[PDB]
């Protein structure tokens, strides 16, 4: 049941990587096709963060569909980190790690050495180095409490302090330990840098994106093999800060005439392996929105990710499987063909499941 990393409704993302690689950039190309601050009543969204809706063609045609009062997509929520004070990254789910792969050609700076894998070890092992820093201070404090508490926890904090210790002294990442469910629940609370998962975005050129090669991507998919398997996505940042910043009609043709599409809707719809989620709706006439849970959730705990007195209430959950709503066309079809379900606490939610959820209001 516990798994590491504590995803709650939404990804939350940093953006990382060392200085002058495109973080800002990346960011300000996302910004342009943000949220608006003004539809989180809610919510402070801080200068350096973005939230931006993940396209999905499904939520497109119920929307079509339930003509409904208000559309909520689900969304990413993405904040710039300007350097590696550290309350920002502590706080985000995952890590889009961005790596310079580009190159100047007629006018070039002295020595400007580009090596994508120098970059990769310089950062995973600054994480890592962060990590030891943030374990060697929880040690103490662990150490000074136990001269004061008899309390059997801190023996077991103290235990698992120092297998992280010697786990990241020995240049591995907490993310890649064995780890019991007891260590879990233990690792949760310190949001170690190195515990999180990554997606590696390598930034190119507008030419080696449209041509689909870069002399680096070998040596950094051969790196990423020997340290972890992540995901990676090559873009150019200075394509995408371009086409953001053309009209719709502008950009197609640009795309069209050039033989080449944007990344960033693979970027945004991406996601990470450790945090395996899935997608279910809730559609009527006052809203569609898409909700983010993890995979092999049950009915009642999908009702939870709503609020938790729906699942503590639970009673059952009325189920279409968005194939059967594509295909029948509209929701009395559905339930003329038998294809609307009353499913209970032991139903695993599928993604695209459609869903209304019926409790007891005591
Ligand atoms: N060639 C190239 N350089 C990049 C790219 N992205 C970033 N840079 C270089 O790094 C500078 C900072 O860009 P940011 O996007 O803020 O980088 P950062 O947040 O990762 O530190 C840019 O300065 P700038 O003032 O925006 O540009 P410049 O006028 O100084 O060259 C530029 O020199 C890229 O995709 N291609
Ligand atoms: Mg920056």
């Amino acid at each position: 049941r516990p798994i590491l990393g504590r995803f709650s409704s939404h990804l939350k993302i940093g953006i990382v990587g060392l200085p002058n690689v495109g973080k800002s950039t990346l960011f300000n190309t996302l910004t342009k096709l943000s949220i608006p601050a003004e539809n989180f009543p809610f919510c402070t969204i801080e200068p350096n963060e973005a939230r931006v809706n993940i396209p999905d063609e499904r939520f497109d045609w119920l929307c079509q569909t339930y003509k409904p009062k208000s559309e909520i997509p689900a969304f990413l929520e993405i904040h710039d980190i300007a350097g590696l004070f550290l309350s920002h990254i502590r706080a985000v789910d995952g890590i889009f790690h961005v790596l310079r792969a580009f190159e100047d050609a007629d006018i070039i700076h002295v020595d400007d050495i580009v090596d994508p894998v120098r970059d990769l070890e310089t950062i995973t092992e600054e994480l890592r180095l962060k990590d030891i820093e943030f374990v060697g201070k929880k040690i103490d404090d662990v150490e000074k409490s136990m001269k004061r508490s008899n309390d059997k926890q801190l023996k077991i904090e103290l235990e698992l302090l120092q297998k992280v210790k010697a786990w990241l002294e020995d240049g591995k990442d907490v993310r890649f330990g064995d780890w019991k469910t007891a260590d879990i629940e233990i690792l949760n609370t310190f949001q170690l840098l190195s515990a999180k998962p990554v997606v590696y975005l390598i930034n190119l050129n507008e030419r080696d994106y449209q041509r689909k090669k870069n002399k680096f991507l070998p040596k950094i998919h051969a790196w990423v093999q020997e340290h972890g398997g992540d995901t990676m996505i090559p873009f150019s940042g200075v394509f995408e800060r371009s086409l953001a910043d053309m009209a719709p009609d502008e950009a197609a043709k640009y795309c069209e005439e050039n033989k080449l599409q944007s990344a960033l809707p693979r970027i945004i719809k991406t996601g990470f392996s450790a945090i395996n989620l899935i997608y279910f709706f809730t559609a009527g006439p006052d809203e569609v929105k898409c909700w983010q849970i993890r995979r092999q959730s049950k009915a009642p705990q999908a009702a939870g990710a709503i609020h938790t007195d729906f699942e503590r209430g639970f009673i059952c959950a009325e189920v279409m499987k968005f194939e059967d709503l594509k295909e029948l066309g509209n929701e009395p079809a559905v339930k003329a063909a038998g294809k609307y379900r009353q499913e209970g606490k032991t139903y695993v939610v599928q993604d695209g499941d459609i869903i209304f959820f019926k409790f007891n209001v005591s």
